[PDB]
């Protein structure tokens, strides 16, 4: 049996309302938890979904330099594959495989709905909506690094702006949104932004193109026998409109606004 | 030296006008160009940029079951990299191996100026603007296949249209678009969409969203030394900015409406 390591995170992965009388992965749904079984089925495989021990996505600490999250549970063998909203970076392609995107997104912006801006560049060419992200991750490194006036212009703002733009979580960042009456922006991944745009109380939207583009991806340890596999699975269900059909399917028709 | 295969596509790899005082890669200028150069410093090696003999990407023969086009060049030994927007597709997988994409696109609908049509169910519904895709390749496969409702009637409408709604080629594709005085709309790959509309005549633009979602990647021989390395590039290539960085500077700097 495979040990699948995931991540509690709406709408990838969520307890049904029933879980307690339930078992196993039954216990579960979701658009990863659709997409375990789909991977599962065409690769021929039993699995076992297990939510990731200190509920992150992957990170090497500096000093100590030992991985946290779904990632560190792959290096150091406790699950034998990750199915979740993994972004596809450098750092972590070093350590471990990645199957090509399941599913791709940018970084986008999130408004409380009425707020006067519409792009990026409405952002960064006014001061009384703020604007800002999260206090580390790859949104605030492409603001830290980005050689764009749009996007640097932005970055120095964020930076000498009062009070502080940043935030500790996601959860906060969206919530200062909805309660700064209309005063304060979000930069977030648009498959979050989307995502809450379509849950109540529907104060929230997203506007603009993404700024820039990546993908999430499988994550397998190196030399893992399902490597090969799980890529040419996702491919698949890419071509066969699976994957577009998960998403509509979490995102949209399940939506309330 | 590596040996780089490429094809000469606008504008990812085309002869400058000084071409024939140039010489080796000087001659070619372009994204594909670009991005070869930024790989090959990153990876630290030397390249020798060659154009594939029989001007196809990738396809296997149904009969002879032989590739044609780049990924034939690498499946039977012929170049070490290619470097061009050659689509990352399960049949493909299954030969040779693919970095992540360096650059995204999805099926979409190029329409002369003026054509009163917006997304893909507007055509669905209509039949006084023709529309239709090239003769053979994965767009035709993809409605062929598709089990969207939508897509699925724009299959039956193409494959019954008369006069032939199929084009042989891009080049006629575009043509027809431009001389049809709207009577014909033309399903395409995104990027080549949005690279049109941004040249005179600017006569043509993009509308609706994509209908699906792809990308493009470099490939290498199946357990190519040169794999791993390469896919580490891209990844930092796009954590830079220097993908975006490149796009915008062949399709939009470079633009001409
Ligand atoms: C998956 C979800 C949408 C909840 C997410 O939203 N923001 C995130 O990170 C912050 P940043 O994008 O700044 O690194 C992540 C997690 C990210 N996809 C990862 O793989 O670490
Ligand atoms: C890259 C460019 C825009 C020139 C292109 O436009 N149409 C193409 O194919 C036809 P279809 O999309 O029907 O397979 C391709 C080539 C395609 N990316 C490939 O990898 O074969």
């Amino acid at each position: 049996t495979v040990v699948v390591t995931t991540i509690l995170e709406s709408p990838y992965v969520m307890m049904k309302k029933n879980h307690e009388m339930l078992e196993g992965n039954e216990r579960y749904e979701g658009y990863c938890v659709d997409l375990a079984a789909e991977i599962a089925k065409h690769c021929g495989f039993k699995y076992k979904l297990t939510i990731v021990g200190d509920g992150k996505y992957g990170a090497r600490d500096a000093d100590t330099k030992i991985w946290n999250g779904m990632v560190g549970e792959l290096v150091y063998g406790k699950a034998d594959i990750a199915i979740a909203p993994l972004t596809i970076t450098l750092v972590r392609e070093e350590v471990i495989d990645f199957s090509k995107p399941f599913m791709s997104l940018g970084i986008s912006i999130m408004i409380k709905k009425g707020t006067p801006i519409e792009s990026a560049e409405d952002l960064s060419k006014q001061t009384e909506i703020a604007y800002g992200t999260l206090d580390s991750g790859s949104t605030k490194e492409f603001f830290r690094r980005s050689k764009i006036a749009v996007f640097d212009k932005m970055w120095t703002y964020m930076r000498s702006a009062e009070p502080s733009v940043f935030v500790r979580t996601t959860a906060e960042g969206v919530a200062r949104v909805r309660k700064s009456k209309g005063k304060y922006a979000y930069l977030l991944e648009s498959t979050m932004n989307e995502y809450i745009e379509q849950r109540k109380p529907c104060d929230t939207m997203k506007v603009g193109g993404n700024l820039d583009s990546k993908g999430y991806g499988i994550a397998t340890p190196k030399g893992s026998s399902l490597g090969n596999a799980v890529n040419l699975a996702v491919l698949k269900l890419n071509e066969q409109g699976l994957l577009d059909k998960l998403k509509n399917k979490w995102w949209y028709d399940k939506g309330e606004c």
